[PDB]
């Protein structure tokens, strides 16, 4: 589990897993004048690390302005960082750049400008990224078409090293839907993840403020990437402002893996208020978090809700139905497999409502609702301040009733001898004697 915010004040997080035991960790910062980077061995570690400013803008000419979404990368045995910039005569003139450095440890070592990133047309471009697929590295990034009446749209190419592309940029999206076009029209933010043979772009969309969002394009692993046609763009966002649980405007992800590599992690900024004082650019207060990405059975990646602050949630999967888990349809708990609105699945374990070291286990797309009895079925419903309520809504937390090392098993707290289990599917508080009955009460957290 992740607690919320990784960062206060950095924004277009990118994160970096090195062979060397280290997560790296470098953002935009609000002065847009800098690149940082911070490294910890954990995930969770980084919100404590301490910055080096590894690079600063130049007092004049290129370089030397709107720095801006900065990423890391390891390629070939040397760090490379990737950012945009435009000059101190022309703030606006935003183009990519690269900085090399060969030392061991990036955040000590010496960087070398290795230049702009050449692109056939002289335009607005930024948030370059560089991933690998069928053993051919690629670059995509942002870019005004200039022949577009837009911000910027999505360009890939082939690389003949880490700061030149190689033959000619493939336009693989632009904004033209109606979430892409809130404010200004923009796709931003490529981000590349691989999963069963099939890889999905993320990219950011519209303004930046409460309605950016994220897209994605979806293409086989084996295609041509380089052709637009092998990518298929989403026609809704994939992730987006949640009201609920007062997240606004998430976007510029990327994504990195856990501490044994099995989880992908969805790495992005949002903010936790709406409404913004004035320009959006000059609005300081984006911050970076962090959630673990859930794969489909379909092998698409489930990017949920932007989930509250704090901890995490987590999901509950059966003892006897593996591959079902506790999920809230019209309110009502039930288990089931396959849940594709992912936050119906998902929930938090809190401290109780009704104390004595009590549970509640508290809704991840409906904040303030939790898992409650009443007439001794399983509802998700809304804490109304009363004492029965939290009595309905607290349980003891037991070891598994047929797992005791490794499973979980809730025990009513006003019905003791009842416990949290399913039946046909649905969930209710009844007591427990079978060997069956013993399966049904119990569950298993993150597994
Ligand atoms: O559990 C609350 C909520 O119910 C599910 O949506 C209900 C669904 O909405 C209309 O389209 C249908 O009439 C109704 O069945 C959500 O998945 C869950 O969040
Ligand atoms: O930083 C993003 C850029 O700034 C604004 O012009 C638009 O949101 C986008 O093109
Ligand atoms: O919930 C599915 C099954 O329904 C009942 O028949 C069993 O107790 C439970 O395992
Ligand atoms: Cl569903
Ligand atoms: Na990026």
């Amino acid at each position: 589990t992740f607690t919320n915010p990784l960062a206060e004040k950095r924004a277009d997080p990118h994160i970096f897993k090195h062979t060397d035991g280290y997560y790296y960790f470098t953002a935009t910062v609000p002065e847009y004048d800098r690149i940082v980077l911070r490294r910890a061995t954990t995930l969770q570690g980084l919100a404590t690390a301490p910055e080096t400013t590894i690079w600063t803008k130049h007092a004049s000419g290129v370089m030397g302005a709107h720095i801006w979404a900065p990423e890391i990368h390891f390629i070939d045995g040397k760090w490379y960082v990737y950012f945009a910039a435009g000059s101190t005569s022309d703030v606006w003139a935003i183009r990519m750049y690269v900085l090399e450095s060969g030392a061991a440890n990036p955040l000590t070592g010496s960087w070398t400008e290795k230049g702009q990133i050449a692109t056939p047309v002289s335009s607005f471009s930024l948030d370059a990224t560089t991933f690998v697929v069928n053993g051919v590295r690629h670059l995509a990034w942002a870019q005004r078409n200039p022949a577009e009446d837009n911000n910027t749209s999505l360009f890939i190419a082939k690389m003949a090293n880490p700061w030149t592309i190689s033959g000619t940029p493939t336009e693989i999206s632009q904004p033209t839907l109606s979430w892409e076009t809130v404010g200004y029209k923009v796709n931003e933010g490529p981000a590349v993840i691989q999963h069963g043979g099939k890889v999905f772009l993320t990219y950011s969309a519209s303004a930046t403020d409460a309605n950016y969002c994220l897209g994605m394009l979806s293409a086989s692993a084996s295609a041509d990437l380089l052709n637009a046609a092998s990518w298929t763009k989403s026609s809704q966002p994939v992730f987006k402002t949640s009201e609920a649980t007062g997240q606004y405007g998430p976007g510029h992800n990327s994504f990195t893996v856990s501490e044994d590599g099995k989880s992908d992690i969805l790495v992005y900024h949002d903010r936790n208020y709406k409404d913004i004082s004035g320009d959006p650019l000059n609005d300081p207060n984006r911050r970076t978090r962090l959630q673990k990405v859930y794969w489909n059975a379909d092998g698409t990646p489930n990017f949920g809700i932007p989930v509250a602050d704090g901890v995490t949630p987590v999901r509950f999967s059966s003892y006897n139905y593996p591959d079902r888990y506790i999920r809230h349809w019209d309110f009502r708990a039930r288990i089931e497999a396959n849940v594709t609105n992912l936050a119906d699945s998902q929930f938090r374990v809190v401290t109780g409502l009704a104390g004595s070291g009590t549970i509640s286990l508290e809704s991840a797309n409906y904040p303030g609702y939790y898992l409650r009895h009443k007439n001794y079925e399983v509802w998700v419903e809304k804490n109304d301040g009363s004492s029965a309520f939290k009595n309905d809504a607290s349980f003891s937390r037991r070891a598994g009733l047929a797992d005791s090392a490794d499973g979980i098993a809730f025990e009513s707290y006003n019905y003791p001898g009842r416990y949290l289990r399913h039946y046909e599917n649905l969930l209710r508080i009844q007591p427990v004697s079978t060997a069956l009955d013993r399966q049904d009460a119990t569950f298993y957290a993150e597994k």
